[PDB]
């Protein structure tokens, strides 16, 4: 392409990409869900950098709001090869994962959701740990 | 729960694994390429240090060895999502490679192949420093 290679990873270092703390694909393996799963990708975007114009942490323990739903869903679908993704099915999915527990919706708000599943034993790392590393003003 | 995500992670850490110096998805994204390529797959591999045990450098510019074809194969069908991948199709994959210019086989040996397109101009990095990088014995 324009540069090299090595310029491409240089320049996408330098936007803080490629580094996310939580890897869906290694979240999946871990869990030994097979193929990756809507919350777990959610958890790659929240622990990328790069990513926090358009999803990010409340700062309110495992909130997040999603302020650009739109680029969230096209992401998700580019992940999955599904062109077809949008921001429907992507809430639905969000609405699956209430009686599943996984996550829930904040009430009296607006694109703003938690995890309440128990990830910090899963995890390994504290809303607080995760905060800091990915610098989060709230 | 196997330990934590994070135990998971630093566990594979180290035994060497993923930290591939060219990763193919990576690859594929910087030329614009759609899906990954088996040679894009190749690199990867080539440049992982974690699978050095079935493909590695032989020490002569941009040669490889094929030390366990089966276990590439194996894991190029997983990778691919096609179980039926073997060394048969692997081995029909490389010599499509060959009008194309991107691999030639190394004749008189066995199992013996080196990427003759441009390389270094299209990675940055020269064989030498790839070799240095994973301390390739040769």
């Amino acid at each position: 392409p324009k540069g090299t290679f090595k310029d491409y990873v240089r320049d996408r270092a330098d936007l803080n990409k490629d580094k996310p703390v939580i890897p869906a694909a290694a979240l999946a393996g871990y869990t030994g869900s097979g193929p990756i799963q809507l919350w777990q990708f959610l958890l790659e975007l929240l622990t990328d950098k790069s990513c926090q114009s358009f999803i990010s942490w409340t700062g309110d323990g495992w909130e997040f709001k999603l302020s650009d739903p739109d680029e969230v869903a096209r992401r998700w679908g580019k992940r999955k090869n599904k062109p077809k993704m949008n921001y429907e099915k992507l809430s639905r999915g969000l609405r699956y994962y209430y009686d599943k527990n996984i996550i829930h919706k904040t009430a009296g708000k607006r694109y703003v959701y938690r995890f309440v599943c128990d990830l910090q034993s899963l995890l390994g790392y504290t809303p607080e740990e995760l905060h800091a590393m990915l610098d989060v003003k709230p």
